[PDB]
């Protein structure tokens, strides 16, 4: 007998690992425990209307309880959040995410006043995906037109040579369809979620223990919906909440990515994985340290202390990279 219902609103398909692996567990979880007097109803691909950067002010504002966005789809609005955006600052999606819900417990404080967060993580390593070009070396993105989920990570697009255009991975299949766009960055597991697999049939991964980019994502519940449950309904969300969340979630989009890599490398699904070796990859290492010295100077000039920022960020993604490791 449900007492409270509880919508949960996102951009990616009902096919997509997090809906499969993640959100159908955890409204199973919530309903069971709670005895049926917590109802959770998924509504996948923007059913409910609206933009995906709109997601965020919808489950603050209340038009739905809980919502899963990219913080940087509102330019500006996070800056804190902004350091997980900067090059070759990640690892796997599990430590990074961990890594992030951490950051955020520790410095976002104020940046996500308004939100009850289920989950403050990233996804996991992103790579280029192009229709046509085999990107062999740096020259090879020149004149591109590429999308990131950002703006400091379109910002190191640009910085790279390419011709970065804005918008959310979910109008990504249309633009790259009708071509808008030669390609995107995402994770190979954001391939399989947007069905890109046979259009990007070409793309490109780095050596080294670093990933190029990733992006902070949250999972947000209304705090007025979460401080108007029962006392007894509120400790429900709670045992499903927090930075076990952040890194599960990154264990599901590490385990897909596993499974679509997989499937090119054994000819299983058409299309090739070029990978660039040391002495070419330290050359997009040596442009991204340009965007990460550009991003400590203008986080000065906002009155946030950037160096402060990047040292407990890279200091978390070693820590629980190592842990992760050590296990
Ligand atoms: O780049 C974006 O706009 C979004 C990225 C994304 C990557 C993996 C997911 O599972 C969901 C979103
Ligand atoms: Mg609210
Ligand atoms: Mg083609």
């Amino acid at each position: 007998e449900a007492e409270y219902t509880l919508r949960l609103h996102h951009f990616f398909p009902a096919s997509a690992p997090v809906h499969q692996e993640y959100f159908l567990p955890w409204k199973e979880a919530i309903e069971k425990e709670s005895d049926g007097r917590l109802a959770v109803e998924l509504y996948p691909s923007m059913q409910l209307g609206g933009t995906p950067p709109s997601l965020y002010d919808q489950a603050k504002d209340g038009q739905v309880d809980i919502i899963w966005t990219v913080l940087g789809y509102n330019s500006g609005r996070f800056p804190r959040a902004e350091v997980f955006d900067l090059p070759f600052l990640p690892t796997s999606g599990a430590a990074t995410s961990q890594a992030a819900h951490e950051y955020a417990m520790t410095h976002m404080q104020d940046e996500l006043e308004g939100v009850y967060p289920i989950a403050v993580h990233t996804h996991s390593p992103g790579a280029l995906h192009t229709k046509e070009t085999r990107i062999e070396a740096l020259e090879d993105i020149e004149g591109l037109k590429m999308r990131g989920p950002s703006r400091l990570v379109n910002r190191y697009l640009a910085k790279l040579g390419a011709e970065p255009i804005g918008m959310p991975v979910a109008q990504a299949l249309e633009a790259l369809s009708r071509g808008v766009l030669d390609g995107t960055v995402i994770p190979f597991e954001a391939i399989t979620a947007m069905g890109l697999a046979d259009i990007t049939t070409e793309h490109t991964i780095f050596s080294g223990d670093r990933a190029l980019y990733t992006t902070m994502m949250i999972v947000a519940m209304d705090q007025d919906k979460y401080d108007a449950l029962p006392e007894d309904l509120q400790p429900i969300i709670d045992a499903h909440a927090g930075g076990r969340e952040a890194y599960r979630i990154g264990q599901i989009m590490d385990q897909a990515d596993h499974r679509q890599i997989l499937a090119i490398q054994s000819g299983e699904q058409p299309g090739t994985i070029t990978r660039l070796g040391s002495e070419e990859t330290a050359r997009w290492q040596a442009v991204g340290q340009e965007v990460v010295d550009e991003w400590i100077a203008e986080a000065e000039e906002k009155g946030l202390d950037g160096q402060m920022l990047y040292d407990d960020a890279t200091r978390l993604v070693e820590r629980y990279t190592r842990a992760a490791a050590l296990e």
